[PDB]
């Protein structure tokens, strides 16, 4: 018997943001997650994120990280959870062989960020830990850093019930009933109703869109990392190593320093098992792979951490096939707002993301410049049922 301004169905990354946005501005806002958040079932846990401004995957989103950095740095001062940690992010890459850093580089001089250009042995000079060859090139961004990604979610959670969301946990939305005026969703605990729908359900966006008449290729992908014991003299975060996302031959990885003695952490981003949400084997090692791929990097990269094993996390990519995201109106609804395939790097832009939501819920629009997120793009290869 209690209909909703707003009903957020996934409760992550970019559900429980919007949460925050909605509530801070006094709109009854239900959200309703299968598990508890933040949790270990879906994109957001390991610990930590990269947020990077100069943009490899696009300039476009320049405006988007700057926005969701400043948030994240508010979210800091309305928390006792630690947000962020500004480690500075290295990028790095044969030279004239990677489209990933010039497109940083160039991401960087169309909006004049801060940044330093070295190569080849500079590079290994200024990190001891870091051994790449001397055709490399690299473009270091001291202002970008790290986010503590539980504890974000953790925090918007907290600060957006005590003004007055409600969180419904370990529920999951089975069905959606859609109209001109309402919308309606379908769970074994019942059903609620509310004005405006936003669906950010994650992996299993792939699996339920479909229960909205959308059909919109999403793949989720098995992803893993790493935390390595490593010399500490060289990769902690107390001797300013960086978080990275580089590129080599064999594709792309990124990493941690080491916080607090927990050992650098690394991930192999070009590859993963195509899996489905409610199957994927969530534990480590069970693949040689896991643990293979990322030691072949650190070997040959980061030598002084690739010591034991100390912890391994498994998470999913949800990939667009242009690999860029979904955040738009529901194109038969405008009561009906989503936000998907965020192909493996959508959490440095959780917080601005949800600030989009709730306008979009809201008011059908958003001052943001969102186009590229167009539901309707043709390299999405969007359709109906
Ligand atoms: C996995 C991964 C991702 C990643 C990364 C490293 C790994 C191993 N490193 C990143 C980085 O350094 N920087 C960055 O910006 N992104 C990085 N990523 C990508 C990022 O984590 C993902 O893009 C992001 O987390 C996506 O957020 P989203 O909100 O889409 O996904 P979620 O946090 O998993 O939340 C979805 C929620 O919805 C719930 N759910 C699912 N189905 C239902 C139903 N039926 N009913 C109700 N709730 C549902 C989930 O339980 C989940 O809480
Ligand atoms: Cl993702």
């Amino acid at each position: 018997s209690t209909h909703f301004d707003v009903i957020v169905v996934g409760a992550g990354s970019m559900g429980m943001a919007a949460g925050y946005q909605l509530a801070k501005q006094g709109v009854k806002t239900l959200l309703v997650d299968a598990f508890d958040p933040p949790h270990t079932n879906g994109s957001h846990h390991g610990d930590t994120r990269i947020i990077r401004h100069a943009y490899g995957e696009g300039r476009e989103y320049v405006p988007l990280a700057l926005r969701s950095q400043e948030l994240w740095y508010e979210l800091e001062k309305e928390t006792h959870h630690k947000i962020f940690t500004k480690t500075g992010v290295l990028v790095f890459g044969p030279k004239g062989e990677s489209a990933f850093v010039a497109e940083t580089m160039e991401a960087a001089k169309e909006h004049s960020l801060t940044v330093d250009l070295l190569e080849g042995d500079e590079i290994n000079k200024r990190w001891p830990g870091i051994t790449v060859p001397e055709n490399y090139n690299a473009i270091f961004e001291p202002n970008s850093g790290v986010l503590f990604s539980e504890n974000c979610i953790r925090a918007y959670r907290e600060l957006a019930e005590a003004r007055g969301a409600k969180v419904l946990t370990h529920t999951r939305v089975e069905d959606f009933d859609i109209s001109p005026d309402s919308v309606k969703i379908e769970t074994a605990n019942g059903s609620y109703t509310a004005d405006k729908l936003i669906v950010s359900m994650g992996a299993w966006n792939s699996k339920l869109l479909s229960k909205l008449n959308l059909d919109i290729p999403l793949q989720p992908y098995r992803q893993v990392v790493g935390f390595f014991e490593s010399d500490e003299s060289k990769y902690s975060n107390d001797i300013d190593f960086p978080g990275f996302m580089v590129e080599v031959p064999n594709g792309i990885y990124y990493g941690f320093p080491s916080f607090g003695g927990c050992g650098l952490k690394l991930g192999y981003h070009t590859f993963g098992q195509k899996i489905d949400p409610d199957t994927i084997n969530r534990e480590f090692g069970v693949y040689p792979e896991d643990e293979s791929n990322l030691r072949a990097f650190l070997e040959e990269y980061m030598p002084g951490a690739n010591g034991e094993l100390k912890r391994g996390a498994v998470c999913m990519y949800t990939k667009t096939l242009d690999e860029h995201f979904i955040i738009d109106l529901h194109p038969e609804h405008s009561n009906v707002v989503i936000a998907a395939g965020f192909s493996g790097h959508g959490f440095k832009f959780s917080s601005g993301v949800g600030e989009v939501l709730s306008q979009l819920a809201l008011t059908g629009k958003t001052e943001h410049d969102i186009s590229i997120f167009s539901i309707n793009r043709p390299a999405l290869k969007e359709s109906l049922q």
